[PDB]
This record gives structure tokens, sequence and C-alpha cells, in this order.
């Protein structure tokens, strides 16, 4: 066939985690008994971009199991979990690209690959997704830059320069992740500079699942720049509350616990923003014995975090004797290599956030007469030169949880993917109102809270949750229906 | 000079307590400073509605030193706290209508009175502005308005307000009644009181979750009168008050009101939403094994997460210890589920009314035997089991009634919020157009102002705050100087 | 002396309900109570006790009483006494009690006294009690001091000068306590010579209860000065892990609550001293969102302090920037003028160890211009004259739980006076031992495991606590009785 | 090569392992600094069964420049990191007969290997250790059980009827265990049967690790058997204290983590046991959002647990509802294959008590058609044929943070350690005063409080912990000396 993975005898050991993680995973169990024989998605090209696990795998299985085709990549060169692409190439139900460890130019051509799908009326033609399931919005970045070249090409009918380019407006390297994107994006022009546009035609939407990805959705719609309708799965309460805090508050300590060898309990951990994520990673440190110490830029957050005991302070106050740093920021240049060089012999770095952008680690690896060393699998240890002294970095700063070990676990990853399921029978239930002779901009859209409350419901027998119902009149006196939902749009939850 | 409170020689204490508090309470010391020079209030008539701490004498000190003139009553017959009461009298800041174990009867007459403002002699007015908490100042408001609408339609006052049952027949809640009480006085001496007092009124300001229910159901109605403020819902007031400040402050309430030790007790908390999360909070830092009860199944999840028992209250109501209701709603627990309680069960609720415990059918059950155990602790005997139930303060807001409430810091951030909803209400009173029939809506305060109370606070705790550089502002999409979250971010 | 001085008997009602709802918690005593008042294994014994007289302690009393014995009553603090439970004694009849809230510190020492001081009927001579209950050592010390004192006055037939004198032997003022104890003892020099060697003769033991008691006890034992038998009940297992851990956990927080106006969340609140006490001040703190800073001078107590993730510092290095102080040492010195006068505006100060010592309340008191006032009933704010900065000190230094809330509630103390009982019972029953006529040396001991576990067992109940049952070949393989004990006599629990 | 490991090419990564470790395991640095040139070990013939991981590499290259000859051996089958292993190999410090995954067979001949020393006067001559580091007792246990062996041996001039029957006194089949270790005996009864009673002449002590191996060494003491001095190194404060409970609540975390997939949020996790292990599991299980329900047979340890907000219930009354069972207990039969017959779908079981024994793993695996399959590395999913539902076991029920993790972090192991370098050396100074033509009687001592004192000291600057020192007046009055001791020796910390 044509996917390409790591090890299709590992698949028997990813069908048995399957099942097992099924136990937990209610809400995609449930999905799959009430629509399996309706097939809601039948006829749909799912083109997915999220970290491969054994609880993906569920996902997939759900999408297929409702109708849709599906390719699939991991949105992390180090989140797959290899048993979990085996057992979907094994049972056929997608063609997987993706493996742990992949370079970053093998990252970029197997996101393009599950992006391609065969026309079957015409074995030269080539055809795009109908619907997109994004995680950090890398396919829909690839798509929307695909566009722009390709406008680009046709206007001086040529390769676009800052293709070739190795450096940035201002002079700077570019990333290796945006130079392997764009080696991608030539290809693809010299091949058929009508590839992406193409897409577009016959594309319904994407389901975004992570802040980060959702950030950038954000400030393409602003800007009358998003070309296909979104569904933002990360705001569902279910999702977000559940997710973000207590898949991390278990997950950071999984790849802390296999990254970093020593005990977390009295150290100075400092956790770099305190916003969903930041939250849970606190909560979870703090419950082995750490000190948290927590950064912040929005004062209503820092209230927070001091509320629940942490001291609130800029990264430079404690920089030299934090033994432990952890970025949950979602943004750039929040570690530098200047705040490295002060940092005690042997301080770990990490990050949780979606990008490794958070951490200047090219600035360090590039840091001249710097030396490196394997510690263990996905874990280093840099010397500056001057010094002598030693930091050690998780997984080369890609987030940590799912790069050290393997994510969330499959109760809340049930919560997350039970959205996405709901969210893609949107998007395709209502594809005939994607009318692009009318409209070529689109907005961003969440879940109705109806749907967030069924997806919370789903779950409660896992827990052995009883749940109270109101009486008519106690209905009538908060004013809400006995069968909700329960609060009101702007409700924080 | 009219003001109604119990003892003025506690003045002292309070004026004191007052300026310990200022320590905390950063956002009001602040706002004096930045504005008693201009007086952005100036002229303002201010009638509020809101349990008289020493937290809430800063505020109208606040408000006072913005120029307004004020007249204060509190929203419940347990909060008041009379040193607090009496530091305002003595300083001429306020005319206080307030006192700790007010009847019912005389809790309406108080706000009546807080309402009522003088102009000639025997000619009276209404206030310009209200600070409101739990509704009752607007309630009585608008309650009067529809009384005297119907009273000049028939010529006669309206039945219901003579009656003592409702629609089904049942008693009207003594609350109720005497508000009627008041209504009938006030219909018979002048009849167009509450509508004269609409022409001069620009806002009310309110202050928690049960109080924007009732905003919500007028909105809806096309009903509401006057412009809100939905102050409940500041980041920085929600997020801290209802959560942060009942973690403290129920505590402090059971540690008075019931003697015995919380660790390893089975407390039951109803209800787990803002108040309910804080409540669990602090039960289980003492040691105590808390089970929750919910309808909402997010937030029964929420507890889950939180290592809680999710039951209902029928599968655990023999074998708990300690029941908290924070919910919001009414019957949740009734005289059934409490003949049903271990002997020396306690009972207490920590949420805006009353009506969540059916006091009244336990008051008026045949053959009670009723002891008072000490203040505001009463102790009720089934006489068909010879089982006894303790219940806190008449089951009125246990942090309140049996405690002081929330401490300063969190009440300065609630507080803060109000004064910036006043001077909003206040500067934008000339686009009130009475005589257009205009809808009158609730309104939030802009995230700008939400986030600039929580960094007046900032320095109190010694939090040192990050600063963007303009790249990364411009990689996250947000100003430097914020706002940090879009509008539906949850905190 | 057979008349009651109380505060006012009127509240003796409001002080018996309180005891029967304290009485649910307090199973221990309920059944010493219904398993003795038969068979009364105390009675012809003359009780002296000098313990906190709260409703908790009127339940003990309650329990001596319906055991046979003859009781006097005295608190241990001049703060710690409830009223209505002193009123509920005198009331029913069943002790003679010299206690109210807020006594003068000469008035503490005639209560004491005069507790100590029983009819003789055979013409109308004093007689002393045969058994104490102390909490502190001060109905100990008094003893003590008061044969010394006697001893003294018959080498040259006078006064000795040391009770006269206002200062020690280094030149500095005696304390209040010292000065105030020594007038009683010149009193009753005066009246008798040979009052306290005369009690020696039908004195049988003592059972203390506390941490400072208890180091009292060992000082006298090691010098050989020890005049009669004692049971050290501090050291119960059912005593010191519950009472001055768990107990503090929550009396702490009441006794902040009430006098401190302040929130504690994000505040940084100093505990110094992470023994018994302190870890369960330490816990109560956290709960409620403080952020603790512990001071040690053990080692090991330091690094228990870390692991459960506070921050350990010299008071030096926080005593400028910290919120709240609170002193749970057992030593003296621990908080000087000095220091007060570097803390920050309005920063609070308490102490919850047995004795005011921890803080230099009267070098504050005494500071040339300081100026003081009463902010509240037993909470005062001192101001510096040259900063003008001021430090708010709860309840003079005396212990803060019992000070400004009502102490340890009925479980707990249930579990501590269950062991009370039990002690008294033993040294009563042992008697016949004491030889006054032989050069006998006295000692200190503890309470057997077996009774132990039984205050234990007495107790699960009331927390609804199922107990597993041992099968025989498993009491054999772990080498204990299936009735216990369970543990070695080394075990820390 | 003598040694008998997995992998000698894994010696880099555990080199660099043992320098990260080496970062935290401040105790055992100071012990090298400080006598390395002395070596007070110098001469001694040192055998450990103690799981071989880095940090154990840490205390073997202590001991070695320390002066010591060493041979050593894992106590698990499942516990050895073969990167540890190999790193004591290549640098030729000790001769190591250990793997992760042995066979029960190769365990005992690796121990038994490990125990073989070729003296130094003579290839051909066989003589043991002078000191075994033991940690379980089973070191100890085969020099006592091959003592026995040969005295039978000589009675009837034959091989024990006992070591070749595979049925005990009461016809139930007898572990694979003693099968395996009797095998190993009679092995060496046909070799020499004087092998073990030589070994006693030149054997000076043990010292005994965990509470397991301390009960073993009281029952041999309290019978009069014990052949050697020993040293309880469990007891320290320093080990019980730390590695028992702190070290189990991120390790415990770490195994389930690692073996079972499931979210430990919200559910009912069963902690069989609330000893010192089972406060730290607890501790680490509610940390992430698990709902503790507590089994004891002590009604102290239960009332502790209720005060930690715990539930506390008979197995049987929960069995049916729990998701997740973990043993604590150190005792046998505490889950019964009729216990995991009434278990819901997929719930998990595990034990970290020292032994299997905790629960029935051979009825379990011999249940009438039970079907087996690995799920994962060290984990089995078992299904029963009648009911068709199935359980997870971690790593056969042997403890799990080895078993399914690597056990303890280093800060906690160097504190363990640093204990056992200061018994063995307390072992060897001694060894003139073991006279076996006289004392024939030998007994168990624990380390001294100020050497206890003393490792605490040892690891405060790894945390930053500042200490407090008392003044003169303050030491004088707490009748203490300024250096310590500063706690009685019955203090329970
Ligand atoms: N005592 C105080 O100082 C204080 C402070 C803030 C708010 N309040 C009051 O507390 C109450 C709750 O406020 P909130 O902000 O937590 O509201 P909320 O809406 O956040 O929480 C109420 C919760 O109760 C649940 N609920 C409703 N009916 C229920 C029933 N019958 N059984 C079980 N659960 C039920 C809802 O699902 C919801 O999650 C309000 O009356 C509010 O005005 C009191
Ligand atoms: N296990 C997982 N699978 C997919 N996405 C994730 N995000 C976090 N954990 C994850
Ligand atoms: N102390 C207080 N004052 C006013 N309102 C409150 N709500 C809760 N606590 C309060
Ligand atoms: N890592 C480890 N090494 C040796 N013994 C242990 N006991 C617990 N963890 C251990
Ligand atoms: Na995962
Ligand atoms: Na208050
Ligand atoms: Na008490
Ligand atoms: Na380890």
């Amino acid at each position: 066939m044509e996917s390409r993975i790591k090890d299709i005898s590992l698949a028997e050991f990813g069908l048995q985690d399957m099942e097992i993680a099924k136990t937990d995973m209610m809400g995609l169990v449930e999905l799959q008994r009430k629509y399996r024989d309706s097939k809601p998605l039948k006829g749909a090209r799912i083109t997915g971009s999220l970290h491969l696990t054994i609880e993906t795998s569920v996902l997939v299985e759900t999408l297929y199991e409702l109708g849709a085709e599906i390719r699939w990549c991991s949105c992390n060169i180090y989140s797959t979990q290899d048993h979990a692409a085996a057992a979907l190439v094994k049972k056929n139900i997608a063609t997987v690209f993706a493996w742990k460890n992949e370079t970053i130019e093998d990252y970029w051509v197997c996101l393009n690959d599950a992006m391609t799908w065969r026309n079957p009326n015409d074995k030269d033609k080539i055809c795009g997704p109908n619907l997109i399931v994004d995680d950090g919005g890398d396919a829909t970045l690839i798509l929307h830059e695909g566009v722009k070249a390709e406008i680009e090409y046709e206007k001086y009918n040529k390769i676009p320069e800052y293709l070739e380019t190795e450096l940035d407006e201002n002079g700077k390297q570019l990333s290796m992740d945006l130079k392997c994107m764009y080696k991608v994006l030539k290809m693809e022009l010299l091949k058929n500079p009508f590839r992406w546009r193409g897409m577009l035609k016959d594309l319904y939407g994407v389901s975004e699942e992570t802040t980060t990805g959702v950030l950038r959705l954000k400030i393409m719609e602003s800007e009358g720049k998003l070309l296909l309708p979104a569904i933002n799965v990360n705001d569902s309460v279910t999702k977000s509350k559940f997710d973000n805090t207590y898949g991390c508050r278990q997950s950071l300590l999984h790849g802390l616990f296999n990254g970093c060898i020593q005990m977390l309990a009295g150290k100075k951990i400092v956790v770099l923003g305190y916003g969903e994520v930041g939250k849970g990673c606190a909560q979870g440190l703090s419950g082995v014995g750490a000190r948290v110490i927590v950064t912040e830029i929005d004062p209503i957050c820092a209230l927070q975090a001091s509320m629940e005991g942490y001291q609130v302070s800029v990264l430079e106050d404690v920089v030299s004797e934090a033994d432990i740093f952890i970025t949950a920021t979602g943004n750039k240049d929040v570690i530098t290599v200047e705040h490295m060089r002060k940092m005690k012999e042997n301080a770990y770095i990490a990050n949780i956030g979606h990008f490794d952008d958070e951490i200047d680690v090219y600035g360090l690896e590039n840091y001249p007469g710097i030396k490196v060393i394997e510690v263990k699998q996905n874990v280093h240890k840099f010397t500056f030169p001057d010094t002598q002294k030693s930091v050690i970095l998780l997984c080369k700063g890609r987030l940590v949880n799912l790069g050290c070990a393997t994510g969330h676990p499959p109760l809340v990853m049930s919560m997350s993917f039970t959205n996405q399921v709901l969210a893609q029978m949107d998007l395709w239930k209502s594809r005939e109102l994607v009318d692009r002779s009318k409209n070529t901009r689109f907005f961003v859209k969440k879940l109705s809270k109806e749907l967030d409350e069924y997806v919370a419901r789903l779950h409660l027998d896992v827990l052995g949750i009883k749940l109270t119902k109101l009486t008519e009149t106690q209905a009538k006196y908060i004013n809400v229906s006995i069968n909700g939902p329960y609060k009101s749009e702007d409700y924080r939850y």
C-alpha cells in the first residue's frame, strides 16, 4: 500500500491498547454505536494532522465507522506512538504517514502526502480533502501558504523569491520548519501551480484542536484571510477545562518522570504561563511536592496563581536559583540563551506549549563552542564553553508530555475527540452552505452548549457520577430547562 | 440624624478596623487617591443594599470621597457588622439603616428608608444610583412601580398585596409579606412614589449571582426600568470573591457555628459552581471528605477531576455529617431529607437566599422542639424519632450570618468593580432618555477595566508581572498593555 | 475555699447544651463513662486539674466525676477558659472551679493555688490532691517550687530572698508569671511553711498533656528532683499525631480568622518550628491558599518541610517581606523586638506554642515611646516611634487557638482526654507502690501501645471507619496478634 | 567477562546518568570526598542484593572509592536498570550478576554467585563476603537456609527431603522462589557441604534496607537464630520518613503511568495498607485527582487516613466498584483470586510491597482456562473464562515502582544509601568484637540519631534549605546541644 510508518509488526499491541483505552473513551464508543449504520460521514475525504497516539487511533476508527475515508499524519516530529500507527494500517482504515522521531524534512512531506488524494475518475488528477482535523494549524497553514505561493507565482511567472531564500524579512535565518515547508511548496508549484487553489473548491471546513491553532485562525478571520469554515474545538468547555488542564496535570508529570531523572519534591520549578495548561502543570507538580514559581504577563492569571499559594516572579528574578523550567505560554522567546547561561548546573528545561519556539533551542544548539551529548533518547545535555556549566533539555523543546511520554490519557482525549467528531459531522452536514460564488472568506465558530453538555453526559458513567435531576419548579426558579443547557453562554465554569 | 444602628459607641473599633483593612484594599485606596480631588460622583445620590461589613464601610468611604451622598442598608438580617455601621455614622459619611439580627419586618423598613431621599420639607425623591447585592433594592423598585400602575387602574390596593397566600394556596414567605406591607403603606401615602424615582434613576450595579439572575429575567421580559451593570461577572469578582472568598469565609462561618471537627467528616456540598468550588477546596483543606451534588454534567465532571464523589442527596442523606447548600436554587434540602439525617447532623446554606433549605417547614413541623445552642444556631428535634438536626443561622448565608464574610483583599477586588460601575453609570446618565420608550439592558465592565482591578492589587501580594516585548505581543495578537485574553476566555 | 470563682453562672445552660453536642464525637469519654460509672474505679480520689477549661474539658471533668473522683479545676492560660463551660460544671456541682477568660496574671496563680487546696476534715487544716491533671506543668511547678521554698525557708527561719526580688541572677526583670507565682509561695510560707511537703504524703501522680510540660518533667527526672510518679500523655500516639497536628490544622485557622481580619490566601506566612504543631499549622495555612515559609533548627524537620513544598529560611532573611509570623517552637526568644522593628506595616504576629516566651512581648510593650491600641478583644496594634510602622499582635503572644478562638474540636480532644482518664486510672490503681518512707526516685512513663490502639478503636465509629481484621495466617506472617498491638515500640506512624 | 549482565554497550548511558544523579546525591558525593584517601573499607569483601538502578551504581561507586571489593545482584527479577549494571562492569568497580527480566531460576543463581568469592591466596578455594548490603533479606535468607541445610545434611548423611519435594507440609505447591532457592542449596551441598558454615567465620554483618527484610531479621533475632550482626537501615529517620513515603509518592505514579494507560483522576483507587509506603502512595494519587479509599487493620493508621480525608473500607465492600487496587501492606493474601473474580472489567491491580505475596498471582495464573495476553512490557491482561471479564496486572505483582518504572529518584536514594555506607563502616570497624567462639547470640541495632541528623545535613544544600542555629540561651532552655541531637530517642517526626 502507500502508508509510511515505522513497523507494521507492532499492530497487535496497538489494537489491544485501543480496546483497553475504549473502556474510558465512552464518548467515542457511543458515537460509533449510534452512527455506524447510518454513516453520516459517507463520501467525506478527511485529512488529519494530529499527534497519532492510541487515543487518536480510536478517533480515526470512529470517523471511519461513520463513513469517512481518512489520510493522517502527526502534528509533531516526536509525538507518534508507532504501535498506534501500525494498528490503523493493519486494519486498513486510514492511509498513515507518521512515525516517532521524524526529521523536520520528513514531517512536511508526510503532511503534504496526507493532504494529497487520488481522483477516482482520473488517474492523472490529484485532489484534496473535503474536511480537515487539525491540531496546531499546520494543515491549515500549508493550505493557505500554498494558495499565497500560487498567486505570487502567477504574478511574476516564476518561483517567488521568498521560497528560495534561507533568511526572513529581517535577515535572520528561517526556522527549519519554514524552510522545510517552503521546500514542499516549491516542489508543488513546479508540478502543478493550481494544486492548492484546486483543493479549496472542495474544502468544506477544518476543526481545530489547540490554543495555538485557534490563535492562527483568529488572526486569519480578523483580516479576511480564512478561506474555509472553521470550528474551534479547543474552546468547547469539555475540551479546554479538561484536556488542557487536567490532561497536563497527569501527562506533564509522566513526561518529566521519563525525561528527568531527578526527584521533583522540594525543587523550585518555574511554570511560565498560568493559563489553562499552566494551571494543570502547577497542580500536578505541587501534588508531588515541588515548590512552583509562576511567571505571567496577565495580571488576572498572576492573581489566580497567588490565590493557590504560588510565588509570581519575572524569570530573571529566579533564573539562577530554580531547578526546573517548564514553558506553557504559547508565546515565543520566553526562555532565551542568555537565561540558560545563568542557570545552575544541570538545571532542566522543558516545554509543554504546542511549538518549540517558547525556548530558543536553535540559539542553544548553535551557541559558539556549545558541547552536546545525548543523555537518553530525546534528552540532551548542553555545556557552555566559558563556564563549563550544563543545562538539560527535554526532547529539543518540543511538547514534553507527547515527546518524552504518551500524551494525555484516554478519558480526557475521548472528551476532546467526541467534540472533534461532532465538529466534523457539523461541517459535513452544512457543506451546501459553502458557496464560493458568493463568499470566499469565512469565520470561526464553536459547538453549542447543548452538545458540550452532551459530551460530558457521555462520560459520567466512566467515573460512577450520579447526576441530580431538577424538579419542574426548581427549573422554573432558576429559569432553565430540566434538560439544559444549565448555564448562560458567558459562564466560565 | 436619622440613622438607625445598634450602637454608636462602637465607632472607634470600626474606624480602626477600616484602617487595617485598607492595607489590603489597595484598589479602593488608589481610587480615593486618584479621584478625591476631581470628585467624579459629585452630586450623585447613591442608595446601597449590601451586607454592611468593615469592607463595605471602605466602599462607602470611597464613594463619599468621590463626591457622592450615601444612604445604606444591609441585604441580610444577620450580615451587618455593628462596629462597621457605627463608624460610617460617627464620621458622617452616610445615613445608615442596619444592624445585626434585624427582624424581617425591620429589614424591609430599612431598605425602604435607604431608598427615601429628601428635597420642600415633605417632598421626597429617590436615588440616582443603586449598589445592590441580591436584587432587593431593584425588586422593591420594580414591584413598587407595578403596584402603583395596578392601584391607579382599579383605584384599589392590588389584591395580591393583601393576601397571605400565593397562586397555589401556600403561605407567602415572611420576606414577601413584609415587602408587601411596606408597598401597601407607600401606596396609601403617595401612589406616584416609585414611578417618580424613575425620572432621576440612572442605574444599578449588581454584586451577586442571584441578583444577576433576577436582572436577566427582567431584561428578557422587557421589564427592566433602568440601566444595569453586572459586577458579579467581572473576572476579578466571580473568580475571586465567589470562589476564594468562600474558601476562607465558609470555614470561618462553620468554625464559629459548628463546634465539631471537620476532618474525616462526610460533608455534602450541594452545587459545584463558583461558590461550591471554593467551599469544597476549603473543606478538603482541613481534612473533610467532600461529596458533591450537581445537576450540571460539566460541573459534575469537574468535581470528579478534583477527587470528589458525586452523588444524589437521597443516596447520602442518612450517612453524611454536614450539608452545605451552594446552588442559588430552592428546596434543595427538604423537611423529608432532614428527617432521615443522623443525630446532630449540621445544615448550613451559603447561597444568597435561605430558600435552598425548607426552614419554614422545619420550624412549623408539628410537635417540633427547638432550642438555641448559641447565637444564631438552633437545634431542632423531631417528636417521632427524637433525632435532632442543627441549623446554622436559620439557613441564611452562613459566612456572613455566623462569621464576618469575605476578607478585605477579595472584597476590595469586588468593590473596585462596584466603584468603576457606579462611575460608568453616572458618567453616561445623559443618555438615559425617559421620553423615548427604550429598553434597558444588563452590561458588564470592559476587560480593560477588569485587568486594571487586578493590577491595583498585585503589590499587596508581592506579585512581579512580566512585560511582553513588541515581538511577543504581535506573536500572540495582543497589545503590550492588554487586554490579554479574548472575551470568551474562561480563566 | 469551697466556693467556685467564675465569670457568670447564668451561662450554664449554653455550656450544658454544648457539652451534649460535643459528646456525639467524644465517644472515648462517652464509653469510659458507660463502662466505669457503676464500679467507680476513681472513688475517693482528689483530682486537681490545671488545663484550659473549654467545653471539651468539661466533658473530661464529667468523666472523672462519673468514675468517682472529687475535682478542683483551673485553666493553664489566662485567656483559654470558655466561661459557659466553667458555668456548666459549677451548676452541675461536679467540680469546684477557679477559672475565667481574661484573668490577670496575679489571679491566674491564685486560681491554681486555690485548685490545689483541699479541705481537711480531720480540725480545719489543708490537704492537697491525690492526683494531678496538668497541661504545661504549672501545677507540677508550683508543687515543686513550693517544696523548695519551704526547705529554703527552714534553713534560716525566714522568707527566702529570691521570692522577694524583682530580678533574676543576671539582673533582668523576672517575668510577671514568675513574680506572681513567687508571691503566692511567700503568702503560703507565711500561712503554713509545711503546706507543700504535707501534700506529698497523699500525692500519687501527675498525667501531663503537652510537649512543654513533658520537657519540664524530663528535666526534673534527669536531675533526680521529680517528687511524684508521672505519665506522659503528650506522647501517646493517639495524642501527639492527632491533637498536636490535626487539632492545630483547624484551631490555628479558627484563631487567625477571629483575630486577624486579613485574607490568608497569597500571603507569605512564616511558621517558626516544623514539629508536630508546625506541621499541622502549615497544612491548614496552605489549605486556604497561604504561601508557607518554614524556619527550623532540626535538619530532619527542615527536609520534611521541603518535601511538602515549603521554602525553609532563617527569620532574618524573610522578616522584612513576610506578612504573618506564627511561632510553634516551644522555645524562647524566637521573635525579638529587633525582628519586629524590621517587619512591614501591619504585619501580624501570633504564637501557638504553650507559653508566650516565644515572642518578646515584654520588650515590645516596654519599648521606649511605643504606642499601643486595642484593635478588638485580645488583639493589639503596636507602633514604633522612630519609623511610625506598626505590628499587630494576637492575644499578647499567648497560644492563639485558645486565646482568639476555642481550641481544638471535640473529636481530637476526646482522643487526648481518653488518654488522660486512662493515665489517671493507672496512677490511682498503683498508688500502693508509692512508698515515701524510702529514698525513692520517681520517673516518667507512657501508656501502653495496647491502650493507645484502644483509644483509636473507640473513635472509629464517629467517622464510619471500617477496619479490616487479620486472618490467622496473615497474623502469623507479620508476627502479630489478631487483636494487636500491630506495630513495634519504635514505630513512628 | 565474569559478570553476567544484559549488554555492556549501555555503559556510556549509565555513566552519564550517574554523573547527573550525583548532582542530588550529595550524601554519597561527600562520603567519597571525605573518605576516598583513607579508605576505611580497604580489604572488605561486600556482597550486595539490592535493586541495581543508577542510584545503586552510585552506592557501589562510593563503597569502591572507600576501599571495598564488591559483588552485586538485584533483589527483584524486574528491578535492574541494564545501563546501570553495564556502567559498573565497564569501569571495573564491581562484579555484577543482574539484568532486567530475570527468570526466577536465574535470580537465585545470580545471588549465589554474588555470595561466591575466590580467596586471594588460592584460585581453587571458595569463600564468602565479609559484609552484606541486603534489601528484602534474600542474601541473609540463603545464608541461614544454607546453614540449616548443611546441618540437616550431616544429621542423616544425605540430601534433606524438604529440598527435593515440590510440596509443603500442608500439601500445597511451594513458591517458585523457594523451589529455585532449594535447587541452588542442593547443588551447593553436593559441591561442598561446609560452604555456608565456612562463610560465617569471616562474616561481620548485614545492613538491611527495607521493612520486610527487617521483619525477617527481628523474627530470627527473637528465636535466637541470627548468625551475624545486623544494622536496620530501614528505621533511620532519614530512610523511613523519606524513601518509604516520599520516594513512593513519586515512583508509584511513575510505575502506574508507565503500566496503566488510564487517567487516574476521578478513579476509585484502593490503597491497601496506610503505613509509611501507603501514606506516600495516597498522597501522590490524590495529587493527580484520584479518589483514594484505604484499607487497614491498624486502628491508629485508619484514623490517620480519615484525618487526610480518605474513606476507610474493607476490601469486600468496594472490590466490585473500585477501579484500581494498590497493595502496600508487606503482608500476604491481601488480594485473592476470589476478589479478582468480582472486579469490574479492566480493573487494574498492582503491588508496591517488597514481595509479590500480597496478591495471589499463582492462583490467578493457575485458574482453569484463564487467558493471558501481554499488553506491554511487564503488563498482562487475564480473562476469566466463566464470566469473560478481565483484570490487568502490573509486572506480575512484583513491586511496581521498580518493575514498571525505575524506582525512587536520586535525592531520597542518596539519603537511604548514605545510611547504608555509614552502616557498612560501623560493621567493618567493629569486626574485632565479633568472637564466634564465645558470643553466639547476634542482635539488630540502628544507627545513632547523631548520624541520622548528619545524613539530613548533607542534603540541605540540594534544596536551598537555610537552617537556623540555636543561641546558647535557647539550647539551654530546650535542653539540647547547639549541634544536636535535637529530639528525644522516641520522637516520631
Ligand atoms: N455567601 C457569599 O458570600 C456568596 C458569594 C458569592 C455568591 N453567593 C451566592 O451563592 C449562590 C451560588 O452562586 P454561584 O456563583 O456559585 O452560582 P453558579 O451558577 O456558579 O453555581 C450554582 C451551581 O449549583 C448547581 N445547582 C443548581 N441547582 C441544583 C440542585 N438542585 N442540586 C445540585 N446542584 C444544583 C448548578 O448546576 C450550578 O453549577 C448564589 O445564590 C450567589 O448569589 C454567595
Ligand atoms: N494522547 C494524545 N493524543 C492526541 N493529542 C494529544 N494532546 C495531548 N495528548 C494527546
Ligand atoms: N464581607 C462582606 N461584605 C460585603 N459583602 C460580602 N459578600 C461576602 N462577604 C462580604
Ligand atoms: N531506585 C532504587 N534503587 C534501589 N532501591 C530502591 N528502592 C526504591 N527505589 C529504589
Ligand atoms: Na495519550
Ligand atoms: Na468581611
Ligand atoms: Na475547643
Ligand atoms: Na531509581
